[PDB]
């Protein structure tokens, strides 16, 4: 009954985008996943760019209840609009009347094990971009230790978390998702410079039930 | 005389729970809100002076507890514009207008103010609103080179500042008491292409 | 995903037995060798992520089963730049360009994986290739202080890292199935002016 | 008869806080000390910050004097004002004055034995904070040796000193007091990354009477 | 021009000792100052260039010598505003002004000078201050991607330089007799939320 | 014979102004040096304005020669008049004939080592005056580098070359004498903010012989 | 075909310039080279200064048809005209003629190796000037990469291209040719101030055949 | 073009054995020396690129070879400012100025080339000329994180490098005829408050 998982209220479409290609670069997507494209507003919670990327949102339709990982965005979508894929559509109504009512909210993501980092390419000790995957609930907040004291990096609308000058040593992190609740981690240090394509790296924690 | 005593009237509305004009979203459902009128919310010509403050309005059937997250535009002195839950909890929901009481109090806030840097924000042109403030924050400053750099609060809730750079700053709020506290906050993007970002103060305005 | 099959067309050169992108020299001159098209090669955004995999290749003639080796540049997606021994197999070299369809598969592999240090590797800066992999490698991990470090997996198909230290090294690899195995190599150079030289593994990915 | 010691003279309050939690990171404090919070001005004698952290001062009231060791900064303290802990105040003054005329000055620490280091949580061989704790005066200056100099570190106002690039290896460190008194003594190597807590390594020198 | 005999007169006040404008404490109680007038503290144009220079001072019952640790502001050519304790050395207390002569001399300093590291000083933006030293110091120069550069002095009697860096630096001073030493000094701190720190020295100017 | 070095005749006078607070800003002059203001129809060769000060002439009069310091400027000095100080005067004539026949041209200075940067007080980023000194030649041209090319700052009548918006790196400089000899340098970078005073630059460079 | 390798009609003069000091920034030029001038419409195409810098040119002529690299601009060349080199011009026509038709276009360059990057002198930073040499065919676009996106910068009459505050680290650049073919490319970092002179850096691609 | 005749003039000085621009000391009082102006000097814009190079200068009298030491500024193109002893072997020395016709030949070399540290020189800012070429050098290269990074040679002989960290380095030479050598070289000073040293180098140019 709280901010983060209020009910929304809106209109599905359905879409077979957002397998390959999606805006917040969560590939691979498992071809049978149930997934939909975010609209901006729910999407950029609080101004957040990708507050939402990665979340598992519970949709019910006018015949059933599906739950999806948000994989892309859906630029034209209205407040509280999905576009869904078609089998997550076809799970909560009837292809044929195109555009279907529905409500839903942010639910607990069905992870095992612990957070995974993924750094984007062109990383470095100057610039780089780290995204969290495989996270229970949505990530507001990442933060990291510098000289003593926590920095805040901006989330992107490519859903990772920027940071300039973050230093090639190891980093201390801590995470916070959009309930406040937060865990703290390692992280391996970065490339010295910014000639590395992606890797990802395994994570040490998992935000709580 | 912040502490003064207002006297008005008070209406309703179910705006300000998302899209107010002091950018304080997302407001939790349960919160009592209101809109404030612009004498109170720009006291001393200073925008959004009032901004995130806790009111204690006492209404005929009760007293309640709101957090301004609005402009009410067309409002009157003293003037309030109240969320439904907030008014039915002091008047009579019937009357669609009531007599107010109401004075600035303490927000009932845990742990230390809230860094909010919005959108767009630079080394060349930044926005820093702060929020969880115990009481209304009137005078946002930063150090540079040894001076304390007064920056303009806006009718959005954010203190503007420009050419601020991109280092460490070191802060300093005044809130409507005149209550003075320092803080650090994290230097800002060297370009303006980011979405908001919050980060935790170190600090609170003491009771 | 990556274990579907591909629908493409087959090109082929006689390059790519030796100094091919992904350093994987010498050569078996009997092997059937392709080059592999930017998209699927770069699975996932990971530099050579299919580097020294092998490719079960139908043709419109016959199936063979390929090393990848280097990287076609050109190429569009699905496509594979094959040797002219791999492309008479599957169909006639008369006709310069052939569909295909082609899937990932097991090695044909004996014994476990190998380790090839690049020349200038040391406990400052070091790149390490590992060969002879039953399936391609998508990850390489190594220990420092009781923890797993991730190496970035380069252009050149050897993992890089920086400040790994002059001690035996615990590593652990995983490859595109998911599967992951854990071994130990001999400690870098002090220095990094040496040349190439190369260590067994203790392990292969399961079957 | 030198400025370390000029008497001040000013005015105290009370106050039951700095047995727990004080800005000088001083914990643990025996409850029956008599402890004191020190105004900005003379906490950060000649602009070092905290340098007066852990001093003992003597300190005249209108009906006694008492010993108290520096735990806290009396934020808005005025000039020469001190923040009395209550069995402080009492042994000079009577409560129900609220605020006591007093003169104080520094004073030689009853300690036993050697200076005590104390490393902050996160100190590496690339970011260090180090305390020095059970020092028989205020300690306003520490250097550490590299490549065969001295190099001098500032201290900060939660009373520990920083460094950057300290190194991993053992460390000769050099402290001199508010007096101008120096002794030398070794402290082992900093862990390699900032990953550890708090803990605390026995010094092998104490300034002179 | 520097050994110049000053003819003017003195004035006397007990500010001086702390909170000078040259941020010399802490001022030894037993010490002898004075307020300089800016004509001459100001010589050539270089803020606080006589900071710190030691005064011998004839007045009518005596002579005494003073060091200088603040400005004079309305101060005449020649001006001086003493302490106390120097002003009764040489004149009759009562008379409030005497007429002086003074000329600047040799501090009677032991050991090597002294850097004196502003609060907020780092890499990018760092105030050096020189104090115990045998003359006057008019130039401050640190070498830097290896070239000297002159860093202005203020009227805080420091020397401030921008980019510095966070490495050791070599620097080099001038006091105003011409005579030059060079000297060692360590990093600075990467970010400007430090304190004043001390380091000492390791030359002092000849006799 | 060029046009740098032509003869001027003309009449001196004599004062005893200019070893201190000359317009030129040129201080301090050695009290047994021989020094002249200098008429504004040659101080301002070419309608630069102080295009000779800081110059050496060499002046004969109907009794000896002297070699004179240009410090400041004759304002009602006409047609090659030089305005003397009085142990120049006394070098080359009568005193007692109170205004005496001159004939003058520049000559090299006898500097040793290298020119002398003058910034003035107030100098940044935004607005720098900036003074040579010690040239062996006249300075008719200042020239900083921006964005890869060559900016002239004009000189002002208190003999310094003023520029807008030079930027807070180091900068690159070139300088050309009343003979058209060019010599390139480099200055430390200028204040970000002009708030300090007066200070002095090491040139690298003299103009050649 | 498409517009890069259209066929140009002019007139050709020659000329024994352009073997050193030409405007492009060329040398140095093998003495047996065949090299041209060209015409500011075609050398400045689609309006990039400098776009066809360092093209090679076949020429036909009355007589034969000979390959020529672009040197130096033509000023006063008309459309498709071309100033050539005595050996380039004795080739394809006769010298007495004067004028000689001819017909040409952009054709592949005889290059043995990877491209070549000349870092003008004074670049740094802060500013920098970066000639492409040694390229298959001519360049119209050069991209660096800044704060993890790609930015394009304006290439010069003179045969560099120019950009502003692009740092001192290790620099990922992007070049394109003028048939629209993409390579991808390193470069170390330029010095951190501008007071150095001209260096080479070889490249680690070449554009396709 | 580079080994091509320059036919100018020469001058003769007695500078240039000590305290010369490309800081090539200590000169052989016996050596045959030059200054060299700019144009040729700085081939190709690279500041001193034919320091150290070996001059074979033809003029009235005879032949005579010379060790480039030294910028002639105002030397005109293919100026060559000899020193006496040069000189008098190949012109009447009373004619002030002669006649020469000059290229660059190979240097009487033995052994390999020598490296000199400049002073101040670290791993943060380098300075490194390279003495004892056969054929002027032209390029600088130190393999960093696995790949080349060219250093600009400056007016004063030596090839100056930022952050070239404080390990051993891998280097590569260019001579002006297009030779190419490696070597290794010693890691550089952790802090740059050092004098000048030098060290062997392991190759030599070809003949
Ligand atoms: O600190 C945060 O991460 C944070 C995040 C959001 N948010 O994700 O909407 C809102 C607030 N806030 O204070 O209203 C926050 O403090
Ligand atoms: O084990 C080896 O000694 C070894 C040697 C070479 N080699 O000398 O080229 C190549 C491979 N390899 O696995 O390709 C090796 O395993
Ligand atoms: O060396 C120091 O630690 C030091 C400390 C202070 N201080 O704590 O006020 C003053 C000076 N000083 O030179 O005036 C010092 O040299
Ligand atoms: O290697 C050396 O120790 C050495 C020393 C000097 N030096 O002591 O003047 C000069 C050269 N040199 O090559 O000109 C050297 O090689």
């Amino acid at each position: 009954s709280a901010a983060w998982n209020d009910v929304c209220s809106g209109t599905a479409t359905y879409t077979s985008s957002g397998y390959s290609g999606g805006a917040l670069l969560l590939d691979p997507i498992d071809p049978n996943a149930t997934i939909t494209a975010l609209n901006p507003k729910q999407l950029n919670y609080g101004g957040i760019q990708a507050a939402l990327a990665g979340a598992y949102l519970q949709v019910q339709g006018p015949r059933g209840m599906v739950t999806v990982y948000v994989t892309d965005l859906y630029p034209e979508g209205a407040d509280c609009g999905l576009d869904l894929s078609p089998n997550a559509f076809a799970a909560i109504g009837d292809t044929s009347a195109g555009r279907i009512p529905i409500r839903w909210q942010v639910v607990a993501a069905p992870v095992t094990g612990n957070v995974v980092y993924r750094i984007k390419e062109g990383s470095s000790q100057y610039w780089a971009a780290i995204q969290v995957r495989n996270h229970r609930y949505p990530v507001v907040k990442f933060e990291y230790k510098k000289n003593g004291d926590w920095v805040s990096l901006p989330k992107t609308a490519y859903n990772h978390f920027v940071g300039e000058q973050m230093g090639a040593q190891l980093l201390e992190i801590r995470l916070t998702d959009i309930r406040g609740q937060v865990v703290t981690d390692t992280l391996g240090a970065l490339p010295s410079q910014g000639d590395k394509g992606v890797y990802f790296a395994d994570g040490h924690v998992q935000f709580p039930r």
